[PDB]
């Protein structure tokens, strides 16, 4: 075989899935045009692992097993260039990666909302839309969030929700409340996609994912040159491997406001598992299905206790502190989401356990060397948000 | 006065909408691209009646009472350009109506279905940021549509709806449900507004307005030069302005489909009005109020009957016709929806009445010369959509 196209493939969660994807058979190709490389240049950011170029990656991918992954290389908001990538390639499954991911980011200046917004909204258009054209019975398995739902006091369902009202009932997409600009991009998404499955038989996957977590999938771990990026900066660096990290390098855990936000997180091992069962077990025409993909629930403080309890057996000595959060969200609220899609489907999760908070942890001490300090504490306001384009 | 900017004011509703706010003595400049024009020569589309150019329109308007519209004539997208006209005129509140609103020309091929997505979703933004940035107390009356709602089979509330879900209760927003790119880009702007309500405290008040019918206001009838248009072409024409028009020239009513698609309507009178009633009382701070802007419901085929009727005591001999639907969207459905936020706030309606056909078919009659028959029937199929740029 089945052929795969991987979407933002040179990315974090790309990049494990593409290889993955390989081992497991599929003939896969990377669309991608390495934007994400020129944010950590213009923002002077920096993966706490080296990684090697995409096409050195690549390279080594087939001198160790033999197998070829494609590589185009360019913008999907350039329709010439994904038109000619899928004529090219003819996919039978797409998996979407391929957008600008950052809260922060898309909250930076005007310039970057836009950014965000244009860049993420467009692309997937043009996704939808070199499908229609080129392949209409290519299943789509878009990566949406789980920040779509927001933080309501009821339970979150996976995408759909039943609801009786006034005497009638009906089951409809579920209330999106999205928190940044970023996550307000991928609501835009899921709710074109949807639209497209119904008008033209699109078969689609929306995996609202929650917040992933580890470096180690067993691809990436064959070679130096495989290794994936570990992101810890304030920018696109996440919860807990921004945890880890500062715990390594002795900074206090970046505790944002109360720290009673809580999310669903999963094992980025995990993450490739998920869409290569999305792949195998794909949605029929004019469906549009929608999966929570996540594992476990965790407050910040909660990964904050975890990290510190996993610190302290390797001598770190960890330490918390409460920083001005720099986001605008409920810092104590209900969550509920449901997810048992996936489950049902085989999923065979790796909750986080000591092992792998302990082998982050030592992973993290083994570059320590490597870490920027200045970038671990948040230099992004939600609401000082301006228009002139700053220099970080 | 206070001093209030429309943007898309040169268009359908914003003419009306500009004129009637000056002559209420509020201080009104136009912000428009007139990009509206260029798609009427681009896809060969005329208005029933002629219209003056935006300039001389305006000096009409000066000539007859004196006061002064202001005019910054650019493009929204380019935020140089908005930026420099908010900080001349200092408006205490916007009204967005500028914004590419055809389904059927969002659907006409790829090009225009991104088009339409990022003129609206990026303009909105950019709008957003000139508010916060320039003026944070702006109040945003921003025009939606009904159609974001889609036709669920229960109620449709104003915007939000408390759910009882799993022994739990919470108000969210409604779940919106719509059925073309065009619809879409006013989903995405709805919940891009609402994200800066929360987070930047902006002020504002959504308009999902029906349909609107006429072509008369009491300013624009003014002059000749102040006339407003009257579109009847297949992709910008409306229903009942199609069915007055074609009953005019003796072209069978158009129905698509079953004729059972139900939807808000209004007088072009009523939308000057409730415009006018959403600026003179603003949404307080950090508020995003959203109003369903229609007087009353019709489905096609009463529509129809109206039409034929009316045009029978005006010796028409209206005929019906059964149009295989362009479209993809139910043609028999439930819908109610809940509309009396306006009236609360003191909205006199114009309803549908036998004299308001009457004007408007004469007046349809009076320049049915200048008809082209040509235009329509609909040739835009939302399955069909394709990537090659069109050229109608
Ligand atoms: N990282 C997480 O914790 C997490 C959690 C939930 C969902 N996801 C989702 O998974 C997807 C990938 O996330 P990630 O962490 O791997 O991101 P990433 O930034 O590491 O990877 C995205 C890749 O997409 C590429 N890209 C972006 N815009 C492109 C364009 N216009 N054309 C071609 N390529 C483009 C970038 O260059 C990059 O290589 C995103 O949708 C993201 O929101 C990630
Ligand atoms: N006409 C209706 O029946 C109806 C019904 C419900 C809601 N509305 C809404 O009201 C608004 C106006 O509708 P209309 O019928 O007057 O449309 P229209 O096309 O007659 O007017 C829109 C105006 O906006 C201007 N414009 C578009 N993009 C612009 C940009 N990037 N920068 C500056 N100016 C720009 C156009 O040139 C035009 O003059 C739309 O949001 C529409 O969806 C209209
Ligand atoms: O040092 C930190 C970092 C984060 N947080 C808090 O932890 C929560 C999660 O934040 P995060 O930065 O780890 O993740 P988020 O911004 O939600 O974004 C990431 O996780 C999302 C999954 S979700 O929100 O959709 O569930 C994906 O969509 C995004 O692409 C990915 O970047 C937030 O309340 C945040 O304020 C802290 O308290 N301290
Ligand atoms: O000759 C015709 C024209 C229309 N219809 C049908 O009548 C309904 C209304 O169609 P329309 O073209 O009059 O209006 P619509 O496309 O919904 O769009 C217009 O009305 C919307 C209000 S609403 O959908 O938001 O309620 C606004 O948002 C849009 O900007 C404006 O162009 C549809 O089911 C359509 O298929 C016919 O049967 N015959």
């Amino acid at each position: 075989g089945s052929r795969v196209m991987v979407i933002g493939g040179d990315g974090y969660c790309g990049w494990a899935t593409a290889l993955h994807l390989s081992k497991k058979n599929y003939e896969v190709c990377i669309v991608d045009n390495l934007v994400r490389r020129l944010f950590d240049h213009q923002l002077g950011l920096e993966s706490l692992t080296p990684i090697a170029s995409i096409h050195d990656r690549i390279s080594r991918w087939k001198a160790l097993t033999g197998k070829s992954i494609e590589l185009y290389v360019g913008d999907i908001c350039d329709f010439e260039f994904l038109a000619e990538s899928f004529k090219s390639f003819e996919p039978d499954s797409v998996v979407h990666f391929g957008e600008q991911r950052s809260a922060p980011y898309s909250m930076i200046d005007r310039s970057r909302a836009v950014y965000t917004q244009h860049n993420n909204v467009i692309g997937t258009l043009n996704v939808l839309f070199a499908i229609k054209e080129f392949g209409e019975e290519c299943h789509l398995v878009k990566l949406g969030a789980m920040g779509e739902y927001g933080t309501p006091n009821i339970d979150i369902e996976e995408g759909y929700i039943t609801i009786t009202h006034n005497g009638r009932t009906d089951t409809l997409p579920y209330p999106k409340q999205a928190s940044s600009f970023y996550h307000l991009s991928k609501v835009h998404d899921s709710h074109n996609i949807a639209f497209t499955c119904k008008a033209w038989g699109i078969r689609a996957t929306d995996l609202n994912q929650g917040v992933v977590y580890g470096v180690k999938t067993d691809e990436t771990e064959m070679h130096e040159e495989l290794r994936n990026r570990l992101d810890y900066d304030a920018v696109f660096g996440t919860a807990l491997n921004r945890f880890c990290v500062q715990a390594a390098v002795g900074h206090p855990l970046t505790v944002y406001g109360k720290g009673g936000q809580t999310r669903g997180y999963l094992d980025i091992r995990d993450t490739v598992q998920c869409v290569e069962i999305a792949i195998a077990n794909p949605a029929k025409a004019g469906e549009f299905r929608v999966f929570n993909q996540f594992t476990e629930q965790f407050s910040v403080n909660e990964l904050a206790s975890l990290v510190t309890k996993a610190g302290s057996k390797l001598g770190l000595d960890v330490k918390k502190m409460t920083v001005p959060n720099p986001r605008v969200e409920a810092e104590e609220h209900y969550y509920n989401a449901k997810h048992t899609k996936l489950m049902e489907l085989g999923l065979e999760p790796h909750y986080l356990s000591d092992s792998l908070l302990d082998s982050l942890l030592n992973f993290a001490v083994q570059f320590k060397d490597r870490v920027d300090t200045k970038q671990i504490m948040p230099s992004v306001s939600w609401k000082k948000i301006g228009v002139k384009t700053k220099s970080m």
